[PDB]
């Protein structure tokens, strides 16, 4: 349990060291899988499911990002529970959307996927998926259980 509003977080395995070197242009490696607070603790993203490991980078250290909050508290190795309320998890619909797409392979930068991606929410009013429609639609808190595996340091 570290503090900021809305957030409760629950250490549920230990890391193997002193927390790491966040510093921006960090690369950092994880798994994830993200859960309602329902009954079922419905899962809707969990990146072993897919197959491989999720990688950010730290855009900057001293403006950091409200998932870089919950990675940046993480001592290598670190199995951690960060239950968040429904003011933070607005955004995880579109999150969740732009990772599913980089899943697939596509990027942004891709002119498509971002501008392909666009016409069809004006045209469809829809991310592309039915549970983040739905999610969208009816705010709430999630549960993130997040393991973090590797820091690396800048090229």
């Amino acid at each position: 349990l570290l503090n900021v509003e809305g957030v409760k977080k629950t250490i549920l395995h230990g890391g193997t060291g002193e927390l790491p070197n966040f510093i921006t242009g960090s690369r950092v490696i994880f798994h994830f899988r993200t859960m309602k607070c329902d009954e079922e603790r419905t899962v809707i993203d969990d990146s072993r499911q897919v197959g491989q490991p999720m990688h950010i980078i730290i855009g900057n250290m001293f403006k950091l990002e409200v998932w870089e909050i919950l990675l940046t508290s993480m001592r290598v190795h670190e199995v951690a529970e960060f239950w968040c309320d429904t003011i933070h998890t607005g955004v995880y619909p579109i999150l969740s959307r732009s990772l599913r797409q980089m899943a697939q392979g596509k990027d942004p930068t891709e002119w498509h996927v971002h501008t392909c991606g666009l016409a069809n929410m004006f045209a469809y009013h829809t991310l592309g998926y039915e549970d983040l429609d739905e999610l969208q639609k009816e705010p709430q808190p999630l549960v993130f259980v997040i393991e973090l595996l590797q820091v690396d340091a800048p090229s």
